[PDB]
Order: structure tokens, then sequence, then C-alpha cells
């Protein structure tokens, strides 16, 4: 008896990368579902018992005692924002992904408009460089796709003074992933927002678009000095470290807990 | 020369808790926010040399590692909800303190609904009791004041099964607060959610509403156990940990860092 398209996704729900269960078969499905409820029961009582940190959770308090520790400032701003901050970052009317809230503000599809605020207001107590970052919730309306949500979460981290070429930067990011032990390759692309950026690569999957300033949009935001950032998707690189096939493995969710799914 | 309403506010801006300066001296204007600026660039110097975590994201660690070592699964669920959520938790149209999000969706402005969710999905999976807790953004409109941010932090944790008692609440809530070295006392009030709470009052401030269940609202969230749990604002928090006249001091914010003003 063929499993239908219902079933199949049901199967595929239940399955984990570390599983070898074949869904093509002939096995009846009830049995295969029953097989695969029973292990992700398992794999919770698991996490219950021995490992109770929320994957998404553990990985931005890894990634933050990396920046805190190589000299980066911790930054928590609103991810609730002002439109106008959008037209400022010159978006023109991904202006289309926007999620507005009321009539004046909107969920922040970005943190680079927050960290610019910053490095324009800490140069004038810090010195050189100055060096911030900031881990948290973006938002964008994407089309359902296998490495997209629309609701996810960002890292961005820079730099503004000495230090602030294109060298610097790779060197920073090359540090980031081996630390976390994911390779990648850089690939020159554009952006129409920040022009020309690097974009670190997983095979297919963008994991970052990085950007060497300065660039002409500084002056809107009060920057005049040279600086280096890069954003990354947390999601993202749990798909990589994980072997997700789909980032909603990974998502901020109701419906899988660190990759298990809810629903059994 | 007596000081304006503007020049004392730009001066509350710049005083800290630990500042023992007077404005009402007869001090010239500008001498004074002078020196207090001074301070205020030298103890962000201090911060990005020694101190580079921001306070609501090392309260948020700490309280994390006290959940997880009491048994309790970190969850990190949505913050952009269903607007379907807000009626089924009986709120009647703080229905009105909801931020909209297009047509059918809101920001959460607690995080009840999702919990009550995970409940009832892991106690498919896990032995009694079902511990639980997160920490998140939050969004409520509310009038200006010192003690309310539209923009805030939750801790919500919860338990389901056994245990559930009056008694084994407020002796979580006591651990807890004593980790914190929050002095606190307990006082009944209700809520047009929940019913009956437990209040957690530092003084005048509220730290934390706490339930007793089971209610009725139970049975629209498919939970039929009795259950136990409590929200505190992290940044009510703060603002006693840290002395701060205005919560604003705490808030995710471009305008205060750590409770030092940007604005320099
Ligand atoms: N919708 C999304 N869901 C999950 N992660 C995302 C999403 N959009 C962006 N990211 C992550 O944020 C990083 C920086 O954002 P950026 O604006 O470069 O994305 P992007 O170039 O639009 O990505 P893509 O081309 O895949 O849509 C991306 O490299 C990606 O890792
Ligand atoms: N607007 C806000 N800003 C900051 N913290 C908040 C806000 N609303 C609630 N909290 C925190 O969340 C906790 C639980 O939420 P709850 O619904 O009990 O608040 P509340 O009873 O409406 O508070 P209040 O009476 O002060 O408005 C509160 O005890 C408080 O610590
Ligand atoms: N490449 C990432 C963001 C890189 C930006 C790094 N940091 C930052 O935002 O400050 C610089 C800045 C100055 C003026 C106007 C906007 C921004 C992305 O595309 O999401
Ligand atoms: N006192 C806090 C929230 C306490 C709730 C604790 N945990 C939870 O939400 O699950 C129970 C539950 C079951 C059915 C319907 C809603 C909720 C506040 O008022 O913000
Ligand atoms: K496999
Ligand atoms: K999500
Ligand atoms: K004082
Ligand atoms: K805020
Ligand atoms: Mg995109
Ligand atoms: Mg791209
Ligand atoms: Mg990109
Ligand atoms: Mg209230
Ligand atoms: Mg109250
Ligand atoms: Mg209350």
């Amino acid at each position: 008896p063929a499993l239908t398209k219902s079933q199949t996704d049901r199967l595929e729900v239940l399955l984990n990368p570390k599983d070898e269960i074949s869904l093509n078969s002939g096995k009846p499905f009830r049995e295969l579902e029953s097989e695969l409820l029973s292990r992700r029961k398992k794999d919770l009582q698991q996490i219950y018992a021995e490992e109770r940190e929320n994957y998404l959770g553990k990985l931005e308090r890894e990634i933050t005692r990396f920046f805190v520790d190589r000299g980066f400032l911790e930054i928590k701003s609103p991810i609730l924002i002002p439109l106008e901050y959008i037209e400022r970052m010159g978006i023109d009317n991904l202006s289309k992904q926007i999620f507005r809230v009321d009539k004046n503000f909107c969920l922040r599809p970005m943190l680079a408009p927050n960290l610019a605020n910053y490095l324009r207001k800490l140069d004038r107590a810090l010195p050189d460089p100055i060096k911030i970052f900031e881990i948290g919730p973006c938002y964008r309306k994407e089309s359902d796709g296998k490495e997209h949500l629309e609701e996810f979460t960002m890292l961005n981290f820079c730099q503004m003074g000495s230090g602030c070429t294109r060298e610097n930067l790779e060197s920073i990011i090359t540090d980031f992933l081996n630390h976390l032990g994911i390779d990648f390759k850089i690939v020159g692309d554009s952006c129409m927002v920040f022009g020309d950026t690097l974009d670190v690569m997983h095979g297919d999957l963008e994991l970052s678009s990085a950007v060497v300033g300065p660039i002409p949009l500084d002056r809107e935001w009060g920057i005049d000095k040279p600086w280096i950032g890069a954003g990354f998707g947390l999601e993202r690189l749990l798909k990589v470290k994980h072997d997700f096939k789909n980032i909603k493995r990974a998502a901020r969710s109701g419906s899988y807990y660190n990759g298990i799914s809810t629903n059994l």
C-alpha cells in the first residue's frame, strides 16, 4: 500500500536527520508513524532529562560569549522600530517584505539601523575602534521555502574606525565560523541597500551578507568613519549544524523543539 | 540662575543612581551638564573595557541558568502570534493594549498562550511533572509611566502535574528572588484573564503576577491537569536591582546602555 502525500508529509515531520528509516519501503503507514513517534518521544525525554537548553537560545549564548570575549559590546535594541528608519536606509517602495505595526512603526527586517545609531552615539565616548554586536529577532514577509522564515534571528556584528578592511572582516568571519565548525566560502554579491556585499556561503546556502564601508548611506546616519559589518541568520547556522532539511526545524515555533516534532 | 524644566530634564537623563550631584544647588547648567557628561563617558569606557555584557541580556542568561538547573525546559516561541490567540485567552474586546500586525496577527502581550500549547503538547511525551519556562519580548500599549514599557521582556515559568500547589509556587518564587537578592512580599490580586493572582511586590512595584490552576480557561487550551505559573518583567527586576528612577533605563533602547545615557 503506497503512501499518500499527506502520509509522506506526516512521516517527514516525525523523521529526524539521524534516522535511517525509509518511507518508500512498503512498510504500512501506521507502523512507520508509530515507530517514529516512539523514537521522538524518547528524544524529548532525553532532552528533558539531560539537555534542557533550547537550540536557538544556546547558540545565541555561545555567539554572545565569542564576541564579548573579542572586545565587542553586546547591544539589545528595539524590535519594534520607526517606519521612518526604512526609508532612511534607502529601502525604496525588501520594502514589500516589511511587517507594518499601526501607522508609524514596523517590525525590524534587519539590525543595521539600530546598530548605526549606536556606532554614531558611542563614538562620542569610546576609544577607537568601536566594536558592537546584536543578536535578536527580525521579520520579513517571504515565500514559503526551505531556507526562509518570516520570523528569524539575526546576528550583526560591526566595527568602526581602525581595522575596518576587507581583510579584517574576512578574518573575523573565519574565526567565527571556525569556532562553530562550519565550512564556508566567500562570494561577491550585490544588495539594493548596501551595494556590493561579501556573501558567506555554505554550499548553496547564504549564511551571511557582509559589507566593507564606507558607503554613501553613511551620511544619512551620521557615520563618517570606515566600518565593516556582517549579518548572519542563526536558524541557517543551526540548519547547517544539524543537517535539517527545512529551516522550520530551527525556528521559534510551537511545532518543533530542538528539531523534534512536538505534534506527537 | 534657576534651571528650566528642559534643563532639569537633561540633567536627570545624565544623572545616575550612584551620583551624589544636586541639580538644585545654584551651579550653572552648562557646568553641571558637562561634569555629568564626563562621568558618563568614563562609565561607558569602563563598561567597554571590562564589562561588555548588556544588562537585559545578562539577566536573561542568569535566569535561564537558574531554571534549566532546576529542571525547567527552555522554550523560545513566536513573538508574532495569531490574533485568534487573544480571544481564546478570553481577553474580551488588555484587548485595547494589543499591537496589531496586518489582519490576522499581533505582537504577543504575554507568554501564556504559547506556553499552554507547549504544556499540552509535551504532556504527550514527558514524565510528570512538566516544567517549562520562556524569556522574551512582549508588547502592550501603555500610558507613559515610570514603571511601564510598550516593549518589555517577560519571564514566565510554569509547571503542570504533581507539585502544582500555592506552597510550591511560592517556594519557587522565593528561591528565584533570593537568588537575585530582591526582597518581596506576596499580595492577593485579581486579573480579568486568569482570575485570582498572587502578586509579587517590591514596595509598590509589581514584579510578577502568579496563578495556581486549574481554571476554567484550561479547557480552551486542552489542559486538564493542575498547574502553576508566574510571569515577571525583567526590566522591573533591573529597575529594583539598580535603583533606577524610570524603567526606561533598563529597556531595549538606543537611548541608554546599561542605565547610562547614550546621548552624550
Ligand atoms: N527570511 C529569512 N529567514 C531566515 N534567515 C534569513 C532570512 N532573511 C535573511 N536571513 C539571514 O540573514 C542574513 C543577512 O540578511 P540579508 O539581507 O543578507 O538576507 P538576504 O540576502 O535577503 O537572504 P536571501 O537571499 O536568502 O533571501 C542572511 O544571510 C541570512 O542568513
Ligand atoms: N508594560 C509593561 N512594562 C514593563 N513590564 C511589564 C509591563 N506589563 C507587565 N509587565 C511585567 O509583566 C508581569 C506580568 O504581567 P501582568 O499581566 O501581571 O502585568 P500587569 O498586572 O498588567 O502589570 P501593571 O498592573 O503594572 O500594569 C508584571 O508583573 C510586570 O512585572
Ligand atoms: N550586511 C548586513 C548589515 C551590515 C551593516 C553592519 N552594521 C551597521 O548596520 O552599521 C553600518 C551602517 C551605516 C549606515 C547605514 C546602515 C548601516 C545586512 O545586509 O543585513
Ligand atoms: N500569570 C502570568 C501567566 C501565568 C500562566 C502560566 N503558564 C501558562 O500560561 O499556562 C497556563 C495556561 C493555561 C490555559 C490558558 C492560559 C494559561 C500572567 O498573567 O502574565
Ligand atoms: K538520515
Ligand atoms: K519563527
Ligand atoms: K543618588
Ligand atoms: K523597549
Ligand atoms: Mg531575502
Ligand atoms: Mg541574498
Ligand atoms: Mg544577503
Ligand atoms: Mg498592565
Ligand atoms: Mg497589575
Ligand atoms: Mg499583574
